[PDB]
């Protein structure tokens, strides 16, 4: 009742972590603080609240991924509805757990403010993604204060998937989106300059082409890409044609800035949760991996969860799905 | 609890309706899809929630109006407080009923986002009208998706009565209001181009004069006018002087665009719920009807309800008030 | 349940007050309506809700201050969280009490919308200060309507302490802040032109220097200053060096506009609730009083409360603290 006695917030205790290299941006590459080139390779897990509700928010989950799936990175898709439902204090307390778990395993976290829609008009694809510019700023303000100087938390992915859904949500306007990302980056850098902001384009974070002429005017950032199989639609389906289309919309970015494909994956058109744009016969797997390997692109596969699709696992015993078995071997081999 | 299992929305089933002409804008006229000039002539009823609370939300209400009062149109004043109180899903479910009822009777609906105040500062005449730009956009987003390709729903009246109340609510600024209406129209047209947006001026939707120099830069729209009796204040009260004042503030619009007088009416200064600007000795009735007839102006009288004033009916047996008996005969004669 | 029956608001009954001079702005001075120069000299009390919760919201509080502490002014720091918690109707009802109490004692009130942070991004120092541009406008709309033509309520302090906290809350931008204050002033002046708006600069209302080149372009306003002891940091601590630094950041304003130091005070570095920027050995007391006396600056000391620091009183028997005993004698002597 005494609102005047509500405490000011505290910061994560960095002394509680074991030594872990910071990742930073240098030119078009990530590097660690030993100066070695670094690639994020890993997976999304589900929202923290979804996992808690079925008692699957456990260090054992992180251990499975680190020990058996070859990941060096986990992306946490923090859904605004879940952020509100647990409330900031409880959600941050669970993020703290993820930090300790990842640190102990020597892996890194991408914190993703997981909305879909058009923030400047505050209209979204679905209520679970609902937010405001105010809440979005406040999220990043809180996150940046709490995890200041924490090497485990490497990337702040400002807004998962910008889209206006054919301008039903507003008029897509690069200049206003650019300005807003720059505004968020400024709040972040005022609080912690050691973190990597990740910025996305339109068409559900597929289209980075506006940065050819109007890149975000801030240093030390990276760009997101979500190159699902059906985003590029060549008439003739082969490596060369897909590569050219990917080149044009997002791959070119990797020549100048670091790029993380923070969502990618596929399921068979008749498989579990099959929907546009994730339907593929499986030929996309080797093709996107080859493409990313050639361009030095980082990635986190969607999704290491048995309910949300396309799945990497069919159950909580971690039985691999088609894409799961494929990416697991890719990541194990890369780790070598 | 599982927010991730909350369904995506569905659209009204157009196959459930009987054949009904679409109304569209051509130049300064409405026409039906047989190419014949069309005039909206009808009434407002109360907010859906008010009617539900006294069990008056019934097809019989629509039947009374269509069969005995000669209407071809009903305006639904959706109050934002009621929208929130029933919640979108339940409110839309009742709008669905209105659509089926009106369609069956061969009449049309105007959906009116019924707020009073200044949306750009989000300040209003009364809490019952309280909203935000975000909620207003979301309302129109939901409405346009749900009633796509539904002929019965003819007009989307974006914001009932713009006013700053002597600039106590903000600084009235045509350019910012124009831009915001254009933004809403763009969201709507991205989703359904077969609907007619209705745009209002300041001074409680009385003053359209800014469109002489700066009309909304979008095709297929109409303009609202609320010419209550005491809005124009000639020193000498006659046809000629009122006509000239109406000409100057709103009637001129009918020369170039279609105009719907979506609110109009009167009660005696000593009658039920008498207040500025609806007080009149009754001479306004024939005068506004003559004026509208000469200019081909569409109209929906306020209000076909026994509680809200000025009333068209004194009870739920539909006993006519003074203005009610007057307008009933006007509409019956026009229908012939 | 019947939202349509929710009453429109009413105004404070001015006939309930005894005769009391209006205070107005003339050049760089306040004057009363007898044309005599006037200086606000008094204190802050705690938020109305805090006082109510411990049964300390009583006329006896105002009587103690007027009769024994020599005040002619009390500042009410209305915290947005408390505004929401009591709700506008109940909070305004208690403000009405303060008005009657102050009027009877011949003292004046400053109503302070008591937030800390950056309103244009709606990010704040602490949740208790949380608000929006919409809520802030609505507060001033309600206040200005209710207390129209009430001499007892002299000053509307638009936003207590603007700060971006090292730009962690947003990018401080004088031009956008200026525009927003002008917008609030316009809402206020549209409703009551007899009230004095009080505008603040950045750095927790310490830095008025932007008004040298870009003052608020409205007449009849005053400027706030919060010159706590540790805001100016001269290497050599004496009258001359502090005076020069105060001159440069806020004191210059008093040459052209009226200035009210609506928060000021100190506690010993080892005293109760000691924190930056209010720690001082006590030499600040005579120095700030001398400075303000020379420049004709008005002031309300923070704070006449035994819980909130720095205190003027150590208990509810009004036992004076160090700064309390000091300021009490200053105010008693000035009153003579
Ligand atoms: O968050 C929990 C939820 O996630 C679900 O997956 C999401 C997925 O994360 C998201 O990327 C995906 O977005 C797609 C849209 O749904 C889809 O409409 C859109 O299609 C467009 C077409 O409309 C357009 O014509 O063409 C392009 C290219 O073909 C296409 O993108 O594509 C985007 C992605 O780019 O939405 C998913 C949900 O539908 C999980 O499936 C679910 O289990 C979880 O609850
Ligand atoms: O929504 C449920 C509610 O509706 C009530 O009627 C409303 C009516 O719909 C609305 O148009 C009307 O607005 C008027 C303002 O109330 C009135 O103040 C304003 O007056 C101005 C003057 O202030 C100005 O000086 O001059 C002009 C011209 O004379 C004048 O307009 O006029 C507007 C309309 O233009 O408000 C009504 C409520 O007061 C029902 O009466 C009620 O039963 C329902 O609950
Ligand atoms: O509202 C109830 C609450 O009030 C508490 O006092 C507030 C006080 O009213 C407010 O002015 C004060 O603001 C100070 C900030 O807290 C402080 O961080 C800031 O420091 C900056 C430094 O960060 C900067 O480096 O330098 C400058 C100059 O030295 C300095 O200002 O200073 C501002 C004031 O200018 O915050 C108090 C709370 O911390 C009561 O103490 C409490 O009991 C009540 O509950
Ligand atoms: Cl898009
Ligand atoms: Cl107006
Ligand atoms: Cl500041
Ligand atoms: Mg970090
Ligand atoms: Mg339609
Ligand atoms: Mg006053």
């Amino acid at each position: 009742n005494d609102w005047w006695d509500i405490p000011y917030p505290s910061q994560f205790d960095v002394k509680s972590l074991k030594t872990q290299s910071f990742i930073s941006v240098k030119g078009n590459k990530f590097i660690d603080d030993k100066g070695k080139t670094f690639t994020f390779r890993g997976v999304n897990i589900a929202d923290t609240g979804k996992l808690l509700s079925r008692n699957q928010w456990q260090k054992s989950l992180f251990e499975e991924l680190a020990n058996n799936w070859g990941v060096n990175t986990i992306r946490l898709p923090i859904h605004p509805v879940s952020w509100r439902k647990l409330g900031p204090d409880v959600y941050l307390g669970h993020i703290d757990e993820a930090v300790r778990w990842a640190n102990d395993l020597g892996i890194y976290l991408i914190l993703d403010w997981h909305s879909i829609g058009y923030l400047p008009t505050e209209q979204y694809q679905h209520p679970m993604y609902d937010t405001t510019i105010k809440e979005t700023r406040d999220f990043w303000r809180r996150i940046t204060f709490r995890y200041q100087n924490v090497p485990t938390v490497a990337v702040y992915e400002l807004f998962n998937e910008p889209t206006t859904m054919g301008n039903t949500l507003g008029e897509r306007n690069w200049a206003e989106w650019k300005t807003l990302n720059e505004s968020l980056i400024d709040m972040i850098y005022a609080s912690d300059k050691t973190v990597i902001p990740l910025v996305a384009g339109f068409n559900w974070a597929y289209d980075l082409s506006p940065i050819k002429k109007a890149p975000i005017e801030r240093e030390g950032i990276a760009y997101a890409a979500h190159p699902y199989p059906q985003k590029a639609k060549p008439e003739v389906k082969n490596d060369k044609n897909f590569f050219k289309l990917w080149d044009e919309k997002w791959g070119f970015a990797a020549d100048t800035y670091p790029v993380i494909a923070t969502q990618l994956g596929w399921v068979q058109p008749d498989g579990y949760g099959a929907h546009i744009p994730v339907k593929d016969d499986g030929s996309y797997g080797p093709r996107i991996v080859k493409y990313m390997q050639k361009k030095g692109v980082s990635y986190t596969v969607w999704v290491f969860d048995p309910d949300w699709s396309p799945t990497m696992i069919n159950d909580w015993d971690f039985t691999p799905s088609e894409q799961g078995a494929f990416f697991k071997q890719v990541m194990l081999e890369a780790k070598k």
